[PDB]
């Protein structure tokens, strides 16, 4: 009915939703081997060309998979270093606080890319740090963080690297082995284009094996979940959201049929650049400078006009068949427009015309 | 294609699965107020006729909602008493161990109902206990535990009562206010007949308010989840499995259209009694004595014949369109047959004939 221009849950294809029409037995080999183990194999190949990697699927929101990683990888005597330049980086610090894990937040500001100066200074002054965490795309602003330079500084200091690639994996090309990522966390419902219900972790097999007996949660026990899936060939310890897992298997086939991540990245990149160009022609201004823009979601400043109201602008756009998203920027009045899911160049063009008609304050 | 005679995920109706064909914006009022807040209101009324109760929906397997309750209700200086007479009772002890919560397991044996003698002795000898936990239906065996006598002994000792009603709520009539249950945990995909993706907690509002700042997990923070849903009217803190939540809204409407829990309980009770009677005519023996049988799932002893093999019996039954379930009994060779979901008397009768044809060892 509406095109969801959100960061996810988003507009999924008909086949992705149609795949949810069958019921599955959680104990049957058709589910565990022919569905789950296929997902697991495909996910590892999508994340790297290299050996030594493995995948774990975890029920719940994507945050639950981020908490599974933090609470399972970090030992009793470990300390976390986080790059917090948005709500998601802050959420990694909040997880650490709940789990009583010593944490050092390196806050570079929401509208600027992390100065690796602060990072290298934290890594040199604080030898107690065992793990470092960074958000690939800060979905709050749509900022693309420099994960390569960051993970390299961490590997140089002999620290474990955790990447929150929730809004980037499947839509931005990355080889986690080459970049030196130890744990890469991502979603079923963002760039891969499945539906929500679970998340996953693609990890270096040697680093995942170290998580055994270190977990702070039974449900979020990364090793125990991984080990059950390994020895029982796809078996989830507790009930898996079967329908959403089948929808994800379909979303993977549609990613292969598009031409993979490189092809999806190009479609996203074109959508985002056409969107920014069209929005600028209508007088809107992006929150970040173009060099910091990700091809996933763009933050735009709310019009300074006294008659402007997000809810009113949002409602007028919904009437035209487009669902935009509110801004999450702490020290800025903003709104966001995602360009992921069933969003194609023709849609972005139809949207720019719809933005124009929804500009009631003109 | 197959009728799933499992404890859940099970055979859902066409309308329950068809409700998953629409995409939802997580931020829209149509989702949060007209879907989520309707689910929440209906769930509290289904659990009690009385005031003072509230509901919380939690992403993940049902275990995640059990862990949310344990880790959020119990304080730093608190101690748990568990009735462990099956894998699910043992799992509540395992959660406590992960969360470093002192725990006293009262193990009455898998084939016998809890002797309230051990319970009352534990409550009199151990004044350090703050909370007590019991499984309503031990799905491992299909045993129906006496929750009334148990919760009364706990209220007498001024302890908080936690009920795992995962396989019983929606199919067995219970008023949690009258029984003195403080936190009742249940599933989206068992007796209510929705699909997996989330679980929920129906709690005494005064007892839930005490959980604030006590949580051991960010994702599993019961108060923080509840408070966001209360002040932001249905809003889930992090991504909710939207499609599965819409499927659950449909499952609630179908529960009302059947005539509620009393009507569903009668259909389950008839299925289970007809099943036990038919299985006995074929020479099979129930694991538990009939007085301990729940109307949800029945455990039967594996035939003593040397030619008998579960996988072979299971495969021959699948061919006839019935999916049975393996046994989870620790000190018994068993199999289970659920009778929940789209299971009607005509199905049980067709199944008894299918059991007969699948008896290859005859």
């Amino acid at each position: 009915e509406y095109l969801l221009l959100t960061p996810g849950p988003l507009s999924t294809s008909e086949a992705v939703r149609e795949a949810m029409l069958k019921d599955w037995c959680t104990w049957d080999d058709e589910y565990n081997k022919d569905i789950v183990e296929v997902i697991r194999t495909k996910l590892v190949k999508l994340a790297t060309k290299h050996s030594g990697y493995t995948s774990v699927l975890m029920q719940g929101s994507g945050t639950a998979s981020v908490e599974a990683t933090i609470g399972s990888a970090i030992g009793k005597e470990g300390k976390l270093l986080v790059v917090d330049n948005g709500a998601y980086g802050a959420r990694i610090a909040q997880i650490a606080d709940y789990l009583n894990i010593p944490c050092h937040a390196v806050s570079p500001g929401e509208t600027s890319q992390p100065h690796l100066n602060e990072v290298e200074t934290a890594l040199a002054s604080d030898p107690a740090i065992t793990h470092v965490a960074i958000v690939h795309c800060e979905t709050t602003t749509g900022m693309l963080n420099p994960i390569e330079a960051f993970a390299s500084a961490a590997k140089a200091h002999g620290k474990v690297v955790i990447l929150d690639a929730m809004s980037s994996f499947g839509g931005i090309p990355i080889d986690i082995a080459e970049l030196g990522i130890d744990f890469m966390i991502s979603s079923a419902n963002k760039c891969i284009q499945g539906v929500p219900g679970f998340g996953f972790v693609i990890a270096k097999k040697t680093e995942l094996e170290k998580c055994q007996g270190q977990a702070r949660s039974l449900s979020l026990d990364l090793y125990d979940q991984w080990h059950c899936m390994e020895v029982n060939h796809g078996k989830w310890r507790f009930t898996s959201p079967t329908h959403t897992v089948r929808a994800f298997y379909q979303a993977l086939l549609e990613l292969e049929q598009e031409g993979g991540i490189e092809a999806r990245h190009n479609r996203y990149q074109t959508n985002q650049k056409t969107l920014v160009a069209g929005m600028r022609s209508l007088g809107f201004e992006p929150l970040l400078s173009d060099d910091l823009h990700s091809p996933i979601i763009t933050s735009f400043y709310s019009p300074t006009h006294s008659d402007y109201q997000f809810k009113a602008f949002y409602t007028r756009l919904k009437e035209q068949g487009f669902v935009i998203y509110p801004g999450k920027v702490s020290n800025a009045d903003c709104f966001r427009i995602g360009n992921i899911g069933e969003v194609y160049p023709a849609d972005i063009e139809r949207l720019i015309g719809a933005i124009e008609k929804a500009m009631y304050w003109q």
